[PDB]
């Protein structure tokens, strides 16, 4: 049924923005990090915060104490999220209610991954034993592929795993297998394609064997311009060697809602890992989309991944708004984006495996909050959602973090680690060192170095404006044991919780994408356009020239 | 010897700028893309600029006209271009004068792409005999490794090529050899190690074989901390197996400046390729560094790859402003950041193998241009370089589209395509299908979708907003005919002088990065401390804070 209207309609008509914008026009703005720091010795015991991962027996330590925060900015920040119905959002969503208000759908990733099977609904109806079902049906191809039960169509062992499918069915897949590398199978190649440009499946099929290839083809709708192209041109190299259909059983299966569209596409009902409406695509590696990761890194590594989430999801819900870690971080991302005027956030893994992890957040936070309406169906009078980027440390330093120390934007920025190497090469020396960039790379953003010390060391005097460092540059720092299963499990539902809380205060809805239709449906018309002779001349001038020149350059009438 | 003062102090000093204030408050502010298409159908021709390519024999259409520009707004950037002195600056930098001004240097990247050897010089000497010594000793060593000519200390031909380098040193060669794969040796497996994490090294080394294996010591300086460290590893890997040190003559080269600390390290000086100090390393592809592409793609094509960087050279030098690429481009930049507020800037290649070219483009963009001294030496009075980012299309339409499309930022964004694929699969159909995308993206970003159209679709009237697309979202297209070997070239070359453009506009040093060094001097003070028993107490609470976490969490004393 129906709910109420909507607690608020503009975060900007909250009594608590008002008050944010007194205290930044008053202090805010005049936070000299370097400064609270000489004066607060406590500073880092008061905005610093531990979780307890119990899955793996760790503590991940969130230090938010190099933000641009006094004991009133976070009083003002905790007080903006209960007028804003942070709480109350959430709990809605664990209740399974409909707050996707666009779609009319339940917002349930949380689902999931409830390792101990607390009671679940939507709709009045149970979801936890179809959670579970799809999770044992997972669990056993997975144990049949990866012991060699699961033969090819000329009884080999599955070597070769490719995943089909575009954005939700894919940055998930590839980001969690590239951060969970040590734990794959050593005899198993994965290739993750998404792209439609052609280069993309060619390069995959190219040194695959159609014997020991497995697709799984990742698609929420299954009618996906790309992943249907990209299937339909996987099956056809498949049935090029394997001649016969009946074959394709045992070298295809679908990850999907839509059992309809499946068995069209000639995948067998048995084959059909599902998942559910309230499983939105950047919110979907828990669910049966993760099949290539517990392919890869075995079942019960994946169910880890799973508790990990599930003990963030606990702290989220159970934790008062002054110690709740995904709050913080969702608070400190509205007060520099709507008060200090920044416009992006870099999130630099301190970690190779993790070079991925930006890419993934990008989906995740952009596609989400990158909205202007608010559940009262009106126009924001503030900025939502930032441009996410980032690379992995300590390649990113020698890229784009001169801009960082010496540019001209303000740039909030998370920089992550894990205290363990999974490869620690030469005695722990490389550890050792990256360990001390990360930990030297936010002192130095913080400190700066001023014109005094530039002078100290020898600069020549009319080179020491080039040799400044002004400092008060934001970080927060998030130090766990090691990147286990359960680690990464928790570290995403932190930004999952990140991105909830932003969307929460923004009023906006952090579950809809309504934004891709009309590319899609304006591509689908172009399309056409090129198939025809004569075609295309009904666009704006610079489409009709962009088209004409397309049509000579590729010979097509 | 010493030149004369510069042209001007602050750009907001030049007449021209403050035409340009006048004309966004007046005019380019209340700019509607759709409202100009309809009032002029000569808009296309207008902001459209054709590069001729005469290496491969093709075009490179620059489409502008989607982006906040009239001929009265063209004409004033152009005139900003004259009173910055942009041309003079450009040239001074082909004449071989020191325009970096804060390291007293030439800077030279264009002459290292002189495939015609017309007359070159630093400090009153030629550079040219000696550009083309290090490419004909780069040409001899490729055909030697390529043919099987040069072969392991086992007598077996070289399969693997692994680059030891980080930032200028790794992100040509990692961009350059994806984006050309198709040109690439089908027996020849490349690893770029970059990363001090040990995870870098170890998977690179995990794979190959001591005997079959060739290492390239990438460094401009020969004494980067991550670059000397994974070399020392290599080199310990190498000799763990092949016990004698004459074998490394053999598996290991230099590309470096640096003579002394490369005989150092035991390379034998025939196995070191020199470049210069005039070369920066976001900069280098096209010097000894592009070895490695040279390696895999072959010398004629790397030759061919410098020979379409030199026709965007001549292009850049020759052209009149008003009908000049790069400069536009680079004017753009200034447009949006200094005078819409725009902080970002999107690249999204519509092309798999360019995956890799966002982040190229962020090194050469950001460490290029995030700065904030005048050649005066005064701080800015206006925002420097953009953030840049991006991912390939149509991989970035499914992860953050949606910001582009409903969000809340400005995003001026590039779009590049090639007409023709090297992999036309299924007839050309994944080809048809990529065209599709990038003609549809920047239309559907131009011309949105009213209340009114999303109304006649029947959408749920109080739905309307949420499905209403603004539009007015500006783009620049970059359609060429193949992503040849040249044609790669000249792109980069284009960023190259758009960051010029920019550079020379906002009166900064384009080709310094003093703003790495603090966070080197704090690491190696920090690496130190972790080393050594009891300390670390010395910092900031914060940096304290988190440095005894981790001495916990890694066991150290
Ligand atoms: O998994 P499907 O139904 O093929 O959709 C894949 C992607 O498609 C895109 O249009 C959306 O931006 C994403 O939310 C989604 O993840
Ligand atoms: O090639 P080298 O001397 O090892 O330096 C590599 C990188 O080092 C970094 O410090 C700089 O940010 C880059 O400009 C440079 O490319
Ligand atoms: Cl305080
Ligand atoms: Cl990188
Ligand atoms: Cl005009
Ligand atoms: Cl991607
Ligand atoms: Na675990
Ligand atoms: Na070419």
């Amino acid at each position: 049924p129906l709910g109420s209207m909507p607690g608020f309609s503009q975060a900007t008509e909250l009594g608590a923005w008002k008050e944010l914008q007194e205290h930044h026009n008053s202090l805010g703005r005049n936070i000299v990090l370097k400064e609270y720091f000489e004066k607060d010795p406590q500073r880092f015991e008061k905005f610093s915060r531990t979780f307890a991962n119990p899955v793996d027996n760790t503590e991940i330590l969130f230090d938010f104490s190099k933000n641009f925060l006094t004991e009133e900015t976070l009083a003002l920040l905790v007080k903006l999220a209960r007028e804003a119905g942070v709480e109350e959002l959430r709990d809605a969503m664990f209740k399974g209610d409909p707050i996707n208000f666009t779609e009319d759908r339940a917002v349930y990733h949380v689902a999931l991954r409830n390792v101990t099977n607390e009671p679940m609904q939507v709709n009045g109806k149970s979801v936890v034993e179809d959670v579970n079902s799809v999770l044992e049906h997972m669990k056993e191809f997975t144990e049949q592929v990866r012991s060699g039960e699961w033969k090819g169509y000329t009884g080999k062992k599955i070597t070769t795993i490719i995943n089909i499918g575009i954005g939700g069915s894919d940055l998930g897949p590839v980001m969690v297998t590239e951060a969970l590398k040590p734990y794959g199978a050593e005899d198993m190649t994965l290739h993750f394609v998404s792209n439609i440009d052609g280069s993309h499946i060619a390069e995959a099929l190219k040194h695959s064997d159609p014997e020991t290839t497995l697709f799984l083809i990742a698609s929420k709708t299954f009618t996906t311009a790309e992943t249907t192209t990209n299937a339909n041109s996987a099956k056809k190299w498949f049935l090029e060697s394997a001649k016969d259909e009946a074959h394709i059983a045992k070298h295809f299966v679908a990850l999907s809602t839509n059992e309809e569209e499946v068995t069209k596409f000639g995948i067998d009902k048995k084959n059909m890992f599902g998942f559910a409406s309230w499983v939105g695509g950047r919110y979907s590696v828990w669910s049966a989309i993760g099949l290539s990761v517990a392919l890869y890194i075995g079942f019960d590594n994946f169910h880890q991944f799973l508790a990990g989430a599930h003990a963030m999801d606990k702290h989220f819900r159970e934790t008062p708004l002054e110690q709740n870690i995904p709050v913080l971080g969702g608070l400190l991302s509205v007060w520099y984006s709507d008060f200090f005027g920044a416009q992006t956030h870099l999130v630099a893994p301190f970690d190779q495996y993790l070079h991925r992890f930006p890419a993934y957040l990008q989906q995740l936070s952009m596609e989400s909050n990158g909205k202007a309406i608010t559940r009262t169906g009106e126009y924001v009078k503030y900025t939502t959602g930032p441009i996410l980027f980032g690379e992995p440390a300590t390649n990113a330093q020698h890229s784009f973090f001169q801009l960082l120390h010496q540019g001209t934007k303000l740039i909030p920025s998370d920089f992550i680690m894990a205290a363990e190497s999974h490869n620690p090469v030469e005695g722990g020396k490389h550890q050792r060192m990256l360990a001390s960039n990360f930990l030297a790379q936010s002192e130095a953003l913080m400190v700066g170095k001023t014109p005094e010390q530039v002078k100290t060391e020898g600069a020549p005097d009319n080179l020491v404006p080039h040799k400044t460092f002004l400092g008060n540059r934001p970080t927060t720092s998030i130090l766990a044991q090691k990147i286990t299963p359960s680690t990464l499990g928790a570290l995403i539902a932190y930004y999952e919780h990140l991105t909830f809380t932003e969307g929460a205060v923004w009023n906006i809805n952090s579950f809809d994408q309504w934004g891709v239709e009309l590319g899609k449906v304006l591509a689908k018309k172009i399309q056409k356009e090129l198939e025809t002779p004569g075609a295309g001349g009904d666009h704006d001038a610079s489409t009709s020239g962009l088209l004409l020149a397309f049509k000579k350059k590729a010979n097509l009438a």
